[PDB]
């Protein structure tokens, strides 16, 4: 069925997650106890309240997964690419892919969280405060773990930077997308790349409408 | 530099290999010793001598990897997807959407091993003659190898068989399509998944000409 259970650990002390990541659930807390100690000294973005909050989304629903390395190194909020007061720089560059891909010219924000059939997703759930990819070596296994039920109900996997996924070993056992970083510098194949999946999709599966992430 | 090396097993004997394959032929002679003894017991496709002559490929000038999951239960040449006589219901399926992607009406025959960009390729490199994956346990690591190797050179994977490649453990460290099989019932998205490499394709890369591969 549909509901939300739950899981014991130390600090955020409980994990919350939807029905959906029962599978995974007995290995990420084994994973999650002998390196939480090593992970919780420094700052992180987000903090540990928020870790996992986005384990609390179904996966059932989930045909598109959007793929980032790891949370801002700043003001991260436990739900990807999320920037409630839309100042961070890869959410703005994706809203303007967006924007331009659709036709939709005015809009105040863009959440990819929001949108029917995908999950935005951070490989490494944590980062020390101002550091980019600072916590890998903690999240390896989880991430690997994580990554690899997602891919197993999503028919495409979409990441964003090529040389932040360049060394990451993964999942066996489905249609990839290895894209540019956001905030990288010279357009056409970023939006073309989000433009990309809905056809993807085609093959079998409902198309995403990737304006349904737009805030007014 | 471009040359052919050369490298000491048991049956073949002798396996030649173009020089983009070195850093893989060390790990690929210990793995198909402790192996070929169980393998070479069944009459095979390819026969034995024909394994390995697709890596005298260089991988250097290659793009686009379309793999399927073994040779061909007869009749099987060592290059992979090949029917000399054009007799092979797979390679015809292909050819029918290439000549309906391109606009080709009279050919012969098709073969993708002619293809600039484009290496054809067997994930296991043999099988029982008449029997699909039948040789799968034997083949397990080297496969993993060798499919390791192509990706890092390769821009797009291209894996024809949904089931046939569905529980398979792989790669780790690009753009992956899993499609069809070519001898699948019901066109569209078979054709359609070829064009869709080359757009992949333009993101970065040169075209592949699809065409290339007709024989008149
Ligand atoms: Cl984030
Ligand atoms: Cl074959």
């Amino acid at each position: 069925s549909h509901m939300n259970s739950v899981t014991v650990s130390h600090a955020p002390y409980t994990i919350t997650y939807h029905n959906d990541w029962e599978p995974v659930m007995s290995q990420l807390v084994e994973f999650y106890n002998e390196v939480a100690s090593w992970l919780l000294r420094d700052e992180t973005s987000p903090i540990p309240d928020k870790f996992f909050i986005q384990l609390k989304q179904p996966l059932r629903n989930k045909r598109v997964c959007v793929c980032g390395i790891d949370p801002y190194p700043k003001d991260g909020t436990g739900v990807p690419f999320e920037s409630p007061n839309f100042t961070k720089k890869s959410i703005k560059e994706i809203a303007s892919s967006i924007s331009r891909l659709t036709g939709v010219i005015d809009y105040k924000g863009y959440n990819l969280n929001i949108i029917d059939g995908v999950i935005p997703w951070n490989y490494y759930l944590s980062c020390k405060l101002g550091e980019t990819k600072s916590h890998a070596i903690y999240w390896d296994k989880i991430s690997k773990l994580l990554l690899q039920h997602i891919t197993k109900h999503v028919s495409v996997l979409y990441c964003l930077g090529k040389t932040d996924f360049s060394n990451i070993r993964a999942k066996l056992e489905v249609t990839t997308i290895v894209g540019y970083h956001p905030a990288a510098r010279d357009f056409e194949k970023d939006r073309s790349f989000e433009i990309i999946n809905v056809l993807l999709e085609l093959d079998n599966k409902a198309p995403i409408n990737w304006a349904q992430g737009f805030i007014y």
